[PDB]
DNA sequence: CTTAATTC
DNA sequence: GAATTAAG
DNA sequence: CTTAATTC
DNA sequence: GAATTAAG
């Protein structure tokens, strides 16, 4: 039993993340940058009510809180189908605008699978929970992100903000690659034998044969719950010769 | 008097032009070029009656007349302005299509002034008038440009075409222009010290002083009215040091 | 909703 | 230019 | 008028 | 795609 041994390591069962071997993010803005307050445009109460529950739900988990800032940017109302189903989309455009620019280090699917040797065809694919907010955001650059939020009585103060990394920040991507790559390192060192590729929250494990996966998989959930990592139990893929990853299917060594 | 003294040379005192050297022209269709007639557009009265004295005069001219032809092209009302003044356009798109390409021989105007060295400031510019129709088109290629024309009562037959070469026929310049360089071969030789550039129907003679300008000219007009062409004397500019010649205006050894 | 490149 | 698409 | 590339 | 331009 995967879920029982490992109940740190999964997000059913481990509770919310948080990296804590990595230090609070800042934010370098660019050298000619000044804030900028966008105005929320009005929410239509159905919006309100269905985006409500998400922000508690963050207000609780200590992922958003109260704030007065001098950056203010629109949060609109999402919905995908049409029917229901809403979540808090932030529009952090002219925010992503004033943020110094990294560089992209995270490898495109097609080079990042080039390194997946035909001697290793046993494979685990997990995909880590709320990779981003896992990684802390340094109080000083938590103002950045802020957000309006009320409700038509005992509404919130004004202000909202992230003390984790972002959904639609232009760089969370890359920072939490580079962030996983710092806290993998050691596994790496300690399972030379094992191919272990990372494309953000997607993680391939490759080995040589089953025993060697599983052994494998046992210490790679360890150590990601142990970092405070969570991977969805429901989506993961363990030890198997035949796998989803990155939009391909990995089967007899091809693709 | 540049005018009495070179009669024939002058389209206002020379009559229609014609050149007798030049064998009439044959046209070279494409290897699969089959003939097409198309269907004249029904034309309003006004503009038939305002095509009908140019059409009369080139039939009194011989430049048209009557045929039964495979070939039909449209013929359409212009008049650039709006108020009154027509000229028969004939759409020969579709021929030229069918017409097998030649190389572009005249030079682009760019190119060809080129050729005028500063030793020769003395000009004189002529402009031959209705040069395409100094150009006789054989019997056997005459069927290709027809057209069809009629009178509301006793009109013509039925199609009428040309005898010489025609207007919007893709190959006319350059063949035009080859033309007449085979007929001025012998002038620019015997005046070896005189430079002669021709573009189509535009001519510019240059000569080192007023006196050779002066005794070239003489011998240009001479040589183009006995050839069958006829220049415009309304239009010459003759001996100058300052003349208008392909959209430039040549000064001071200038453009 | 807003900002914007794509198509037509 | 206006409609269609995309994405924060 | 018809055929067509340019712009919007 | 529709209006604007060009040219036989
Ligand atoms: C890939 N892509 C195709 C499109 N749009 C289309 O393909 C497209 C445009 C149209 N437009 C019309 O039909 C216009 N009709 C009309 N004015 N009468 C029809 N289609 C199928 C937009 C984008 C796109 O990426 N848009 C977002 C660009 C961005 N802001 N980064
Ligand atoms: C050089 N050139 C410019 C144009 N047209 C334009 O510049 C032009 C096109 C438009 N179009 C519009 O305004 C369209 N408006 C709209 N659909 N609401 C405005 N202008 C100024 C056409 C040609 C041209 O050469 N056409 C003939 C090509 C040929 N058939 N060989």
């Amino acid at each position: 039993t995967w879920l029982s041994d490992f109940p740190q390591a999964w997000a059913e069962t481990g509770g919310m993340g948080l990296a804590v071997r990595q230090a609070p993010l800042i934010i370098p803005l660019k050298a000619t940058s000044t804030p900028v307050s966008i105005k929320q445009y009005p929410m239509s109460q159905e919006a309100r009510l269905g985006i409500k529950p998400h922000i508690q739900r963050l207000l609780d988990q200590g992922i958003l809180v109260p704030c007065q800032s001098p950056w203010n940017t629109p949060l609109l109302p999402v919905k995908k189908p049409g029917t229901n189903d809403y979540r808090p989309v932030q529009d952090l455009r002219e925010v992503n605008k004033r943020v110094e620019d990294i560089h992209p280090t995270v490898p495109n699917p097609y080079n990042l699978l080039s390194g997946l040797p035909p001697s290793h065809q046993w494979y685990t694919v997990l995909d880590l929970k709320d990779a981003f907010f896992c990684l802390r955001l340094h109080p000083t650059s938590q103002p950045l992100f802020a957000f309006e939020w009320r409700d038509p009585e005992m509404g919130i103060s004004g202000q909202l903000t992230w003390t984790r990394l972002p959904q639609g920040f232009k760089n969370s991507p890359t920072l939490f690659d580079e962030a996983l790559h710092r806290d993998l390192a050691d596994f790496r060192i300690q399972h030379p034998d094992l191919i272990l590729l990372q494309y953000v929250d997607d993680l391939l494990l490759a080995a040589t044969s089953e025993l060697d996966c599983q052994q494998g998989t046992r210490a790679l959930l360890q150590t990601l719950g142990n970092l405070g990592y969570r991977a969805s139990a429901k989506k993961a893929q363990i030890c198997q010769k035949q796998v989803k990853y990155l939009g391909y299917l990995l089967k007899e060594g091809q693709r």
